[PDB]
């Protein structure tokens, strides 16, 4: 029937769903909604919005498609027609750590979505964002902070057995105090890479030695042959007894079901278009760990768009 | 769980899904697979790709985007992975009449996808467009096609009981020889409004007598007032006994279940950003035919994106 056809035109305007969504961030729907403790009428809702003169039959409409989103919600109440959040919402309120406003705004900003209009240009023979183009770091600042606390929750163990750790690319050191602090006995020494401001095996030959190396979202930016190199330099750093890599990064799986195996698929393609890195999978991950000379890895999925390896030099 | 975040992140991320077609469509991907008569290896795509030298890491990861949004198929065929067509990729084969390519290479356009990036100021009581920028006839003379079509086949009786008909807006008059062509007896007359190239009271006031009035496409883009104008004068036109208007146009319910109902939603933000006009709901036609002094009005679901409206004036 039309159900095909239906599937077409839903890809043709996916983008719909992220530009309205950015409107509604933009306006602050959800927080105004929040704020007031209950729902709100049309002009209720109008009258607070950082506009000045509004059109509000653009806003009934605006409205109209975030409820059939299921982002909000629309009830009659005492004949009146009062608009709500729907529990997804939640993560459009402002004020708690899952609070996603910064990602959104960050992803659908317009610039930073024009290389994916350059994705076939990307086919022939340099990145996508050149040709598009020719802070929010808060969002990644937000999303170390979501994956440490995973760490220390969901899969702490990973921490067992260690009594130093050096974390690299932490920068000022906020990711590995989370494990300073659930583990005090463990000595964290963050190490940011010494890099050119204009190849891997010298960047990384004076890595601090630990009984363990972390790498939060490295390697996913450096080809096979420099992450080989990079885990060459790491078993260098950690004891032969006891001494492991931890890896954070995604684990590619098309085949799973996991609700989002969709969004880390698409992050494998925002890789190529704006970095030339990659997102692996399993057996990437396992070909490179044993071309580097390792002795064996186990991976572990925590509740976050990443998941950890644990990589056994010896 | 994770679903809701998951929904959050794949509302972020459906733009994603739009481009990634748009690339498959740019690369012909489709009609490559449909000429070769089978499936096809990565190798063999590549070579017959309109590049030149082709990237087949960064084609290869293309080509498992598709596959997971199942438009395209990766299969195992002696020990060789090779590349066919899902059944939705039938509308991206040319040369039949639902051929979808022209729609997608529109719609994806990145300056008609600007105006949605200024949905807010759209709220701040200027059509997007000018705000955002300051040929695809074929989508619409396709369009008018597949509507026409549809008319003949599956509601062919609303052209019972009449001997004339009086297209307007028709143009050339493509549209209207459908009814032509089945209907012998129908006297088709097809009429251009006479408009500024630089109000619809005047416009239509000379608009030629005929047993039916056929507006397909034309109320959605004037407000309530001028419609009503446009049926009263519609309403002149035709004969108090058997005469009456059909209007082809989208009848939105946001609470239907059908596959479109989306994507009818879709386009009426997109009338909003882009003309100003906008798509009614059944009860918007109903106050509308009925302030317009008519009698009655019949909806038709059809199989396409728009219904029909049989409006009765006497």
């Amino acid at each position: 029937n039309l159900s095909s056809q239906a599937k077409l035109w839903n890809f043709i305007y996916g983008f719909a769903e992220s530009l309205v969504l950015k409107c509604a961030v933009q306006l602050d729907l959800a927080n105004i909604i929040h704020n007031n403790g209950t729902s709100m009428t049309l002009s209720e809702l109008s009258s607070r919005l950082p506009s000045q003169p509004v059109n509000e039959d653009a806003l009934y409409r605006v409205m109209r498609y975030l409820v059939h989103m299921k982002l909000f919600t629309k009830a009659s109440i005492d004949g009146e027609l009062r608009y709500g959040l729907a529990p997804p919402a939640k993560f459009l309120v402002k004020g708690w750590d899952k609070c996603m406003v910064g990602s959104i705004l960050a992803i659908t900003d317009k610039d930073f979505m024009a290389p994916w209009h350059y994705l076939k240009d990307g086919l022939a023979g340099g990145t996508a964002f050149e040709k598009a183009l020719g802070l929010f770091n808060e969002a990644m600042a937000n999303d170390s902070r979501l994956i440490m606390s995973a760490l220390v929750k969901e899969c702490g163990n990973i921490f067992n057995g260690i009594t130093t750790l050096v974390d690299v690319g932490g920068g000022t050191g906020t990711a590995v105090r989370n494990i300073a602090n659930a583990f005090p006995h463990i000595k964290c020494t963050v190490y940011d890479l010494p890099h050119v401001i204009a190849v891997a095996g010298d960047m990384f030959k004076f890595i601090p030695k630990a009984d363990a190396i972390m790498m939060k979202c490295i390697l996913h930016d450096w080809d096979d042959k420099e992450c080989i190199e990079i885990l060459k330099r790491c078993k260098e750093a950690v004891p032969i007894e006891g001494g492991k890599v931890i890896i954070v990064d995604i684990v590619l799986n098309v085949q799973s079901e996991h609700p989002y195996t969709k969004m880390r698929l698409t992050l494998d393609l925002d890789m190529m278009l704006n970095t030339g890195g990659k997102e692996r999978t399993e057996e990437e991950w396992k070909n490179l760990i044993h071309d580097a000379g390792y002795k064996g890895h186990k991976i572990t999925q925590i509740t976050a768009v990443q998941s950890v390896i644990e990589a056994y030099p010896y």
